[PDB]
């Protein structure tokens, strides 16, 4: 896990834009794959704290150059772009700062009835003018192969648990996924762009109009199950709760809810064991253990 003073990052920053005028320069976020900068209240620069992180920003970088003004909510443009190093894709890139504060579900319960209902109409219009651009043209390292990953997270749980669980304890697990893998409802889909990480933090509200005024942080997207991007959401009093999404779902003309609401119940299921695997490989033991714990009940 890579860390950064200020000094280095200004030094970063001046290699390849040295007539960059650099006046304020301060911390706005820390995420699991980047440590956040804004630099003159105008830009924020994303470095990255590993190179799995790196590749992400690189992907950020180079979708949202991609999908530049297709969208009809303003999305952060890419201003400044690091060079490679080693295993870092990208040492960095510096993107415009887009205004508004997090549409939090504190924040829409308490908006105007009327109101929430637009949020709910731009956020279906959003998600179905980005789930319908075209995909032709990416690499086909952006495409996510669902059956794939749960084969990998299948042979890191079998190895990460085989001392930590009990024989009824691991076939349970097996089950799980024997049942994931048997079931084409996860990988029978219309591969689409997707935003990856569509949940209330990364969606910027303007309560000035009370409308929603940005989407933010696409360092998760790829080509994957256009539902992904509304589960993100579903999560009761965490995230929006399914009572609104409903409204998107219904906006966005989803012909098939039931399946929504299905692969939402085996995300929720999934978890713990994404804990585990993430809690291993970020080296975070509290979510390591957590997940752990969770799956020996």
């Amino acid at each position: 896990m890579r860390t950064y003073t200020f000094d280095q990052v200004e030094k970063a920053i001046e290699q390849l834009y040295p007539d960059f005028t650099i006046n304020t320069i301060e911390i706005s976020g820390e995420g699991n794959d980047c440590i956040a900068y804004e630099i003159n209240r105008d830009f924020i620069f994303k470095f990255p704290k590993h190179s799995r992180g790196s590749t992400n920003l690189f992907n950020e970088v180079n979708i949202l150059k991609r999908i530049h003004n297709k969208l009809p909510l303003p999305i952060p443009e890419v201003v400044f772009t690091g060079m490679p190093s080693e295993t870092y894709q990208m040492s960095f890139a510096g993107f415009t700062k887009i205004k508004g504060v997090p549409l939090t579900p504190l924040l829409l319960n308490n908006l105007p009835k009327q109101s929430q209902n637009q949020a709910a109409k731009d956020l279906a219009r959003f998600l179905s003018e980005l789930h319908s651009i075209n995909i032709s043209g990416f690499k086909s390292n952006l495409v996510l192969d669902f059956r794939e990953k749960i084969n990998e997270d299948n042979k890191k749980i079998k190895k990460l648990l085989s001392r930590e669980l009990k024989g009824p304890q691991m076939k349970k697990v097996d089950d799980f996924y024997r049942d994931i893998l048997e079931n084409e409802i996860y990988f029978k889909y219309y591969p689409c762009l997707i935003h990856n990480d569509f949940s209330s933090d990364h969606i910027l509200f303007d309560t000035e109009k009370n409308t929603i005024c940005g989407i933010i942080d696409f360092g998760d997207a790829a080509i994957s199950d256009p539902d992904n991007d509304f589960i993100s959401l579903m999560e009761d009093d965490e995230e929006y709760g399914m009572e609104f999404v409903s409204k998107i779902l219904n906006h966005y003309k989803h012909k098939d809810i039931p399946t929504v609401l299905e692969k939402y119940r085996m995300k929720e299921k999934y978890w713990s064991f994404e804990k585990i695997i993430y809690g291993k490989e970020y080296g975070y033991m509290d979510w390591y253990e957590e997940g752990l714990n969770e799956i020996r009940s």
